[PDB]
Parts: structure tokens; C-alpha cells; sequence
């Protein structure tokens, strides 16, 4: 049998019986523990998320979770996941300490289950906003419009898998839309869409690349895990194309071979409408967002004004045993970690 190369994510279009499933029992959950941060929650995650979510959610994630072959893109969009009332949800904040969790509460229940079928389990990084909840709030503010962030809007987000600069970077990652009328294209780059382990690629498995922390360093190999099946850890942003990354004259020309490669199996295909949501492994899939104006989109040669974008982001890791030298004491769902090891040292 050929193999058949995963060139794009699968695409679960969500039917209104599970909306509506998903729907009552967020609204279940939030009456029974009040947050998505209830301790009382988050130790019987996966026995809420096994037993509340519709079952087809649960044994799509629960096939994911543990497939790493040859065959998966280590994506998956849901397509319509959920009804956001634009009206209710009003203006977009000017940033994201701006977002009101008390609307959004029901969205973090949500997207804990679909990260507690994998199963994996919830986490935040002092890295990230110094923590900042388990679920972010991205939006384009006007202060970091030219940023690498999500922040950003007006410069192009080069693909990337999350904090490649920590060891215990993210398992698995939600992003759910809530607007998008700038009609952004979400881009995802899979390691698998190489198909066959080539020359090029067996020399990530060499632990001589910087990874750039943002806010001498240690090096760390670009691919992992399986030799044929490998796992990636990269950001092209910063890694390459940073005159201050570091990289000795053997990295980066085998970081430009990689990314000259990688660069021709971008897939930009999917524009996010309002209710979906893409779900990925960290370890498989990088994903980026191309460039845009905050507020608006061109159709017809004509500017239509719009409402800011905004998407709500939730990481987790699948073992809270193995990232328990990096966690705090008293949370070990918080991680503490700052660059490949190194633990942030606050006074
Ligand atoms: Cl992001
Ligand atoms: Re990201």
C-alpha cells in the first residue's frame, strides 16, 4: 500500500444537534462549578468531557490523541462547533485584557471537554501573560499591529508550533473564532505533508538550533520523537528570519534548506467563519495567520468596515507527571518554565 500524504486538516462540519448538546451543557457546567478553573472541575475533567460532550466530538478527539502516523495532518477544523450571538458578544475590546470572561465562560467549559477527550489536560505558562487563565483571549491591538504576536495584524504570522523555545511547550492547542470578518485565512504546515523522511529533514534531529526565547543560550533539535514519524518543534519567525537568533553557519543553512521545503506544504486554504474551531497537535502541526487590517476586508475594489477579530486560545499538556519539576507547588497545571529547561527565577 502508497502512502497517501496528509496535504490538508480534517474537516468535521458540527450538525445543529450538537451545537445545541454543546450549548446546554456548557450552561450545565457553568451553573454547577461557576468557572472552567474550579479545581473541583479540572481533576474530573475527563470524566465530565467523556460524559458531556457529543459522542462523535469524543471519539474523533480520543483517535487523535493517540495518532501519530504516516496518515495524520495533526489537525482537525469543526466547522460550526458554535452559534456566537455577534450582538450579545458587542465590540471587540481594544486588547486582550479587554475580554470579558464572564461571556466567554461557557467557551472555556467547552474547549477544556474537547481537550479533556484526547485526554490532556489544561494548562497556562508564566511565559504566556504570566499565566493569564487557561484560555486567552486573541486579539489585534492597534499598539502591536506590527508585531509577532497575537497581538498582531498589519505583518504576515510566519508558521510556527507554540513556545518552541520550552522544553514542555503545549501538547495540543484549540483556537475557536469568534469573528473573523476580515476573512483571514488560517494557515496550518504539517511535518507529515513531507511524507517520507528525506536528507533534509534527518538533520533537525541535531541538537545545535537555537530557539529563541521572545521577552550563550541552550540549542535543541527541530524534529523528535519516532526517527521515520518525527515530531517538530520550530518557529520560522524566530529561528530564521531574526538577525538576532544566534544560529551557527551549519544551523541555519540547514533551517533555510528545511524551511525552503516546508514553505511549498503551507496550507492557507481554510478561512474561519464565526463558531469554528481548529484543533491541533502541537508536535505535528504549525499554524500561522497571514497579514490584515484590523477592522476591515476589500470586496469589490471597496473597503467594508468590520467589528476586530477575535479567537479565544486554550493549551494543554496530556501528563501533568512529566512537566512537574516546572510547575508551581500549589498548581501543577501552571507552568513556570521560561527557555528550554531553564525555570523563570522571580526575585
Ligand atoms: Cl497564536
Ligand atoms: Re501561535
Amino acid at each position: 500500500l502508497t502512502l497517501e500524504i496528509p496535504t490538508s486538516p480534517l474537516i468535521i462540519k458540527i450538525t445543529q444537534q450538537e451545537r445545541n448538546i454543546l450549548s446546554n451543557v456548557g450552561n450545565l457546567l457553568v451553573k454547577a462549578f461557576g468557572n472552567y478553573e474550579n479545581p473541583d472541575y479540572i481533576a474530573s475533567l475527563h470524566l465530565h468531557a467523556f460524559q458531556l460532550l457529543p459522542e462523535r466530538i469524543t471519539r474523533i478527539l480520543s483517535q487523535f490523541g493517540s495518532d501519530f502516523s504516516a496518515e495524520q495532518y495533526g489537525a482537525i477544523v469543526f466547522q460550526g462547533l458554535i452559534e456566537v450571538d455577534q450582538d450579545d458578544l458587542g465590540p471587540t475590546p481594544p486588547n486582550w485584557q479587554g475580554a470579558d470572561y464572564g461571556k466567554l465562560n461557557k467557551y472555556g467549559f467547552i474547549c477544556s471537554l474537547l481537550h479533556g477527550a484526547v485526554p490532556s489536560k489544561p494548562v497556562q505558562y508564566y511565559a504566556q501573560r504570566k499565566g493569564g487563565g487557561l484560555l486567552h483571549a486573541v486579539i489585534p491591538d492597534e499598539k502591536m499591529a506590527a508585531t509577532q504576536t497575537g497581538s498582531g495584524s498589519k505583518t504576515d504570522l510566519f508558521v510556527h508550533t507554540e513556545d518552541a523555545f520550552l522544553s514542555n511547550q503545549a501538547d495540543f492547542l484549540s483556537f475557536l473564532y469568534l469573528r473573523n470578518e476580515e476573512r483571514v485565512p488560517s494557515t496550518l504546515y504539517s511535518i507529515r505533508s513531507h511524507g517520507k523522511m528525506n536528507p533534509v529533514m534527518k538533520k533537525l534531529f541535531e541538537p545545535i538550533y537555537q530557539c529563541p526565547k521572545d521577552a550563550s543560550g541552550p540549542t535543541a533539535s527541530v524534529l523528535y520523537g519516532n526517527r521515520e514519524l518525527p515530531f517538530i518543534r520550530f518557529d520560522a519567525a524566530e529561528q530564521i528570519f531574526n538577525e538576532n537568533a544566534g544560529q551557527t553557519s551549519e544551523a541555519l543553512g540547514n533551517l533555510m534548506d528545511f524551511w525552503d521545503e516546508a514553505k511549498t506544504l503551507i496550507n492557507s486554504d481554510y478561512i474561519p467563519n464565526s463558531g469554528d474551531l481548529i484543533f491541533v497537535n502541537n508536535h505535528l502541526c504549525a499554524h500561522g495567520r497571514s497579514a490584515f487590517i484590523a477592522g476591515q476586508r476589500i470586496e469589490n475594489g471597496e473597503i467594508i468596515k468590520c467589528e476586530r477579530r477575535q479567537m479565544l486560545r486554550m493549551m494543554s499538556k496530556t501528563s501533568l507527571i512529566h512537566i512537574r519539576s516546572v510547575t508551581r507547588t500549589d498548581d501543577p497545571y501552571f507552568i513556570m518554565e521560561e527557555h528550554l529547561g531553564k525555570i523563570f527565577d522571580l526575585d
